[PDB]
């Protein structure tokens, strides 16, 4: 008779909708609960003890197979009218490996360029580099620096496509073997040199051992840069300011490959002690077919993973959209093992280090290697 559905705030237009078509396609009722989604699911480990979980929620990937394999998650049926594909399908797979969600979402970097400083979307990382030459984004406070071109490339989730399109990757067997770690191999060194020879070249901010994210959005909004990347997340913030930009592919490495971000996104997924699986299994099937993934986007704008509904959204020409969708084709998966923990911290560090000329960028990666080995074993 009853279901419960525990989403963020901005979910409450979408909920509301489907709810009442799936009410009166099925019969039973669906009520929502608004709250915060990343706070829920860790109370949620102290709450399948007791059952007092609602029927279904939604969870980042990476959640999902830590959650998943830590016991705190029933398993997911796939259907055909999910729509999943191979990439999806392995987005929603714990380490063991069982599935743990349906794939709702899905998000990956894009670069931003500005129209009125360029006519068309940089499309390699060289056409970046020459509008570095380019005198008129000497940065006014320093030189010879330009403002040509900006990434968080002291933030790992940023760099980590500069990485692995390299030949870099976090855990091997596509993030599942912690023993195989090639965040220090021949890929991951030269493409930390790549960074480097940047922010050689950058305004000293961009060294911020915090904010260098508001400068690159302050300088792309003052219209300084002609490019930057960054996620579908600061889409909003570039309206607001008035600036005319465009959304493309993050332009192909030096070598040729495409910049291998991490995979990102969402799915609907199903608490382990929940008052009944098969009905909350219903719905969740209900949440991912066709329909309600075509009118996910049309409330919220997010990228489905469904994928007939994300032709429907590749279909709505919108350059943020389809920049998205197409990216996410070469984006690499986030690994969903738990040692991932013991990551961000030493690779974060790995490129200041690198970047901030502390260290070369062989010892750098080495010293984070080493590092998340050891926090590995006093696991």
């Amino acid at each position: 008779k009853e279901l419960t559905v525990y989403v963020d705030e901005g979910y409450k237009s979408y909920i509301e909708e489907v709810a009442k078509a799936y009410e009166k396609e099925a019969g039973v009722k669906v009520t929502l609960k608004t709250g915060d989604a990343l706070g829920g699911l860790d109370k949620l480990s102290l709450d399948n003890q007791n059952g007092n979980v609602p029927d279904v929620m939604m969870a980042p990937y990476d959640r999902v197979g830590s959650l998943g394999s830590d016991g705190q998650l029933s398993e997911v049926k796939l259907s055909d009218g999910a729509k999943t594909d191979d990439t999806t399908k392995s987005l929603v797979t714990a380490a063991n490996g069982k599935v743990y969600g349906a794939p709702a979402v899905i998000e990956s970097l894009v670069m931003y360029y500005n129209k009125d400083l360029v006519k068309d979307a940089p499309k390699t990382f060289a056409d970046l580099e020459n509008l570095a030459k380019d005198s008129k984004y000497a940065f006014a406070g320093e030189d010879g620096k330009t403002t040509a071109f900006l990434a968080d490339w002291t933030n790992f989730y940023y760099t980590y496509g500069l990485l692995a399109g390299n030949g870099a990757y976090v855990f091997g067997q596509n993030g599942k073997d912690a023993k195989d770690i090639g965040l220090a191999n021949d890929g991951s060194i030269v493409g930390i040199n790549y960074a480097k020879s940047w922010y050689e070249k950058w305004p000293k901010g961009m060294q911020d051992t915090e904010g260098a994210g508001n400068l690159i959005q302050t300088q792309f909004q003052e219209g300084k840069t002609a490019a930057i990347i960054d996620g579908p997340w600061k889409a909003q913030a570039f309206k607001d300011a008035k600036v005319n930009y465009g959304v493309a592919t993050i332009p192909t490495l030096p070598n040729g490959k495409e910049y291998a971000a991490f995979g990102g996104g969402k799915a609907w997924v199903i608490p382990q002690a929940v008052k009944n699986l098969e009905a909350s299994q219903k719905f969740v099937d209900f949440l991912v077919a066709t329909e309600q993934q075509k009118v996910l986007y049309d409330k919220t704008n997010e990228i489905p993973a469904n994928t007939e509904a994300r032709s429907y959204a590749e279909g709505k020409n919108d350059e943020l959209t389809t920049a998205v969708i197409k990216q996410f084709k070469n984006t690499q998966p986030l690994p969903n093992i738990s040692q991932m923990s013991a990551v961000w911290d030493p690779a974060k560090n790995m490129l200041f280090d690198a970047v901030s000329g502390q260290k070369d960028a062989k010892t750098a990666a080495n010293d984070a290697v080493t590092l998340i080995k050891e926090t590995l074993k006093q696991k």
